[PDB]
């Protein structure tokens, strides 16, 4: 996260470190008692490859009561999703075990009215993704706030040029932006899921390119079902 700020500790207690053999990979969201959201191309590339989520976490490396480390017994990544494309890039996780929840792990409320979020909008996005452009990542949650920039601005060609379908969505990234090891993260408006991060970046905080955040409530239909 560039341009953010340390998170209180376990104030968002559905923040997931979604890890591959002991390190922070991605970002992850915890949305059911034993279903973490992310990105699937933070699997994308395979693995081999032990996979395992990080719940209860402030810090990566130091001890803290409510840590637990859960296995994985199945990555369903979004069956669309396509490791060259920014499109359909959702993965769920289901834990080896249903999350014990607490004041420091609590599933997140997640939209289902496929509805956009209003241009404007604060949004709260969190990550243990680099900090700066010399690449230095945080061991400790950060955390940032964004303004919902609209579709149609960010469509234009000096941002990125009609890609932006009505599956996706954009936050503004003017030296505030979620960056690499962000993806699979959080974006959350108003006590609600919203967004996951999707394929950036390390080129992090060019205003001329803001942030694209998969829509969570584009992809309703498919999460219940991978959930029932």
């Amino acid at each position: 996260i560039l341009g953010g700020r340390e998170a209180e500790a376990h104030a968002r207690p559905y923040m997931a470190s979604v890890q591959l053999n002991g390190a922070h990979l991605c970002g992850g969201v915890l949305v059911a008692e034993q279903w973490v959201l992310s990105a699937a191309h933070c699997l994308e590339d395979a693995a081999d490859g032990k996979v395992q989520v990080l719940l209860g976490a402030h810090s990566l490396s130091q001890p803290e009561p409510s840590k637990r480390l859960y296995d994985v017994l199945r990555a369903v990544p979004h069956p669309d999703s396509q490791p060259d494309t920014i499109d359909h890039d959702l993965l769920l996780l289901q834990l080896s075990e249903k999350a014990t929840l607490g004041p420091a792990v609590r599933p997140l409320p997640w939209q289902r009215v496929d509805r956009d979020v209003a241009p404007g909008t604060l949004c709260d996005v969190a990550g243990w993704g680099i900090v700066n452009h010399a690449g230095r990542r945080p061991d400790s949650l950060q955390h940032v706030l964004l303004p919902v920039l609209d579709r149609a601005t960010c469509n234009r060609r000096t941002h990125h040029d009609g890609a932006i379908t009505e599956r996706l969505m954009c936050a503004e990234s003017n030296r505030r932006d979620s960056c690499k090891g962000d993806s699979g993260g959080p974006l959350v408006c108003g006590g609600v899921l919203e967004g996951v991060v999707t394929s950036g970046s390390a080129v992090c905080g060019n205003r001329k390119k803001p942030g694209i955040y998969t829509r969570v409530a584009s992809y309703a239909a498919w999460i219940d079902s991978v959930l029932a």
